[PDB]
C-alpha cells in the first residue's frame, strides 16, 4: 500500500 494505485 502507499495511497490506493501501483503501491498497493
Amino acid at each position: 500500500h502507499g495511497g490506493g494505485w501501483g503501491q498497493p
